[PDB]
């Protein structure tokens, strides 16, 4: 009935090719312990409508980054970053939504690759707003 | 009592002049039926205090984007994205108020021209954190 | 047992060395009068789960941005901002928690300078989304 994550990547993230599972490394919060962080996956516990919102800094390289919040195999909402440059930038989106139990919602780096540190860049959370 | 929006663009908005409303042409939530997509507003139901959030992707043109969010006529915050070449770039922020019933929150578009796809890069949603 | 701040930088922020706090000067909201615009501090009032974010727009020079959002001394999450010319860009990132009555949560100005007008580019809120 309370439920609340907030995940980090604190090393880079460069998968060998496109449309892999962005997977976290850290929790700053996992309250009602619905996240998953080997597999980057939260695992709905109850039906209601939750918030999600993420920040991920691509690395430096002149290569764009497309994201996309994913609902089990679903495109919820994207996000791209491009610097134009050897140089970061942030891709981030956000969606508010009714799941039901047993909803995943996972964050997918569909191309591009995505900087991870100790300064904790590229974030990933999401809560339950309202049970039912 | 319960109240929370998530709307997206799933196309292009390059309006004629300056400063026009932001329409949107899906929703993604509509918890409490107050966002009408054809106007872009929310019209406030209750009394209280109220979350609102904006991801704007700007067309890939070099012409900067200017997002301000409304409240009836007042400009509450703004934001900007450029990137000095035919590229995207985002325009984001976020705000919480106490919000009075009859009030109606809107994104403007001051300036520039917005992308929408199926991918829903474009986004505005917000809810009803404490009612009174 | 309900608080929620937004607060606004409304004038440029150019400390004169790295690792400053950010001060606003403006509160959109400050339900609970939790945060302290003075110091841009936030006093945690009740033990509780909170959710931050924030939006900061980079002042149009050839310099990045980095902030840090901090929980007392320590560095929570951080974001960049560069345009790669003289030219704004936005620096924001987001992070939800478990706090303690006296804990204070702020926004670093790491490096970089922020900018700040009527139009409000560069905010910073944060709410107890459940308390215990």
């Amino acid at each position: 009935m309370r439920v609340a994550f907030s995940a980090a990547r604190t090393s880079n993230l460069a998968p060998g090719t496109l449309d892999q599972p962005i997977v976290f490394d850290l929790l700053l919060n996992n309250l009602g312990e619905t996240f998953d962080l080997q597999l980057g996956r939260f695992n709905c516990p109850v039906n209601g409508t939750y918030v999600f919102i993420f920040h991920m800094l691509k690395l430096a390289v002149n290569v764009p980054l497309y994201v996309n919040l994913m609902k089990n195999e679903e495109v919820l909402v994207s996000a791209y970053a491009n610097a134009g440059a050897p140089d970061h930038a942030t891709a981030s989106n956000h969606a508010i939504l009714q799941l039901f139990q047993g909803d995943q919602i996972w964050l997918r780096l569909h191309r591009g690759a995505i900087y991870g540190s100790s300064w904790k860049y590229s974030t990933f959370s999401g809560y339950l707003l309202y049970q039912d």
